[PDB]
């Protein structure tokens, strides 16, 4: 299912990030589900966390396919 960013990233311990998303419109998994790690390095998101969003999201893109 979608989700909100806000929960999304609280499961990872990147709620820190949430700013880099919000402030671009940016509130849903749905909406990021297909981002890169270079899509997260446009978005400004510090270097320390973005392998492990982008890790997150490609989880949720293959929960999402199996489900």
């Amino acid at each position: 299912t979608d989700c909100s960013i806000v929960s999304f990233l609280a499961r990872l311990g990147c709620s820190s990030c949430l700013d880099y998303f919000t402030t671009q419109g940016l509130t849903t998994i749905y909406q990021i589900e297909h981002y890169s790690m270079d899509d997260l390095a446009s978005l400004k998101i510090p270097e320390q966390f973005r392998h492990a969003i982008w890790k997150g999201i490609l989880d949720h893109r293959q929960l999402h396919e199996f489900s």
